[PDB]
């Protein structure tokens, strides 16, 4: 699984990013809410069929069509990351399609519909954005860290107490700031470029960190589990920072909550 | 105080947005931190002197050079809103210059250096962004609301308990989501366009909501005090939403903390 798969993933991510950019020229409280899903369904189909059309033997995964990845060359996608922003015409929605082989990430392309920024990255060839070599921040002290993270959908009194208590711990240290742009993909992408030093989230999904990861890594950064050491994709949490140190750091300063 | 003042404010906001966009092509932990301030000082000077050059009798206010506004036609500016993001090369930093006469806001232009979006708005002529008529969301039920807000600099155990407890209340209702892009100006601008329904912040400053307000209002939205009714500019808090209802709503669901 090589390049004919990459040149495609990007070609489709581009179309799948345009058809969606033109969508935001909308006009309404709930009518839009549908336009979106209709779009989400329009994108997902586009990608998981044109890619099916070529390489008719590869597996797929996405928000609509469990996250069980076999050793087969499987394509992990999130047709539209940031449907809530999209509903409000908030300029930050992405379409990410990641590709794994032998049960490990080989590459991934994340697109920025509005800002037309295109993040890509293969393994053994580094990460780029609109053909410009990306390299992870390179920071290590939280006191000089800009953390990224998003709120989950689980609006349960249990959940929230932890999410907030968790923000606090990072703020309690001297982390410059916390950002909640409302998009996991772009957040991870920002980290990859260096616009962010760390990121974290529980209630996240496999199709979110599938592409970013490849990029964040070939960029230099590191992506692991809220605990430490390894990174469990079929789990629903992640911890990727600017350095191997920072990562461990944002860990021994974080409490767990998921599923 | 009319247009020769507006055509200028925009002309300078444009230059003052370019000289700053070219700045972000930087290369470092603290060297950048200076580049920024140097920039901030370079912008502020640009604007409060070219504007001084013309209309040598108007007053000024900005982050560097108390917030005491007389009835004189005073120019309220924030040469660079989002210096922390800028330090990290985070694509969301704005330069806002607002103009008040007879001690009330007449107009204001907020620029988006990276995304090249230009928000303007005079009083009695509505608000625009890159010549496209803007109109406030028009929402009223928090259950379908995308709230915007930023963390302050005051890293004091007192503060934080309130900030977080405050987020929670909005999340406890069924507000779609909360965003912390790291820029008051752009946040208020998003609200004005309709990409956001509400906004709130304590520890804010007069030069932040000076221009936005004009825009948010001529856009349709409403900007008031964390309490209600009136809006105290020389205070350090604000509450502007998509509708007069929403506003009151985000109020009777919010606790105060400032200075
Ligand atoms: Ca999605
Ligand atoms: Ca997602
Ligand atoms: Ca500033
Ligand atoms: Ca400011």
């Amino acid at each position: 699984p090589w390049e004919e798969c990459f040149q495609a993933a990007v070609q489709l991510a581009l179309r799948a990013g345009q058809i969606i950019r033109k969508a935001l020229t909308e006009e309404t409280k709930t009518s839009a809410a549908d336009l979106v899903t209709e779009t989400d369904h329009l994108v997902e189909d586009l990608i998981i069929s044109e890619l099916r059309e070529r390489f008719p033997s590869h597996r797929f995964i996405a928000e609509e069509a469990k996250c069980v990845l076999t050793h087969s060359p499987t394509w992990i996608i999130d047709p539209i990351d940031g449907t809530c922003n999209f509903v409000h015409r908030f300029p930050t929605v992405a379409v990410s399609i990641g590709f794994a082989v032998r049960q490990e990430l080989e590459f991934g392309v994340i697109y920025h519909c509005t800002e037309e920024r295109l993040y890509t990255g293969r393994r053994g060839r580094g990460a780029f954005c609109n053909g410009q070599r990306l390299r992870v921040s390179g920071e290590t002290d939280l006191s000089k860290a800009l953390v990224l993270t998003e709120i989950g959908p689980k609006r349960d009194p249990a959940t929230l107490k932890l999410f907030l208590s968790n923000m606090e711990r990072l703020l309690h240290a001297k982390a410059h700031g916390v950002r909640v742009i409302g998009s996991s993909t772009l957040a991870l992408c920002h980290l990859a470029s260096g616009a962010a030093d760390a990121y974290y989230q529980f209630g996240l999904h496999c199709w979110d960190l599938a592409a970013a990861t490849v990029i964040i890594r070939e960029a230099g950064g590191i992506v692991i589990d809220t605990s430490g050491g390894p990174l469990d994709l079929m789990a629903c949490r992640v911890v990727a920072a600017s350095t191997r140190e920072m990562a461990m750091l944002i860990a021994q300063a974080l409490q767990t909550i998921n599923y």
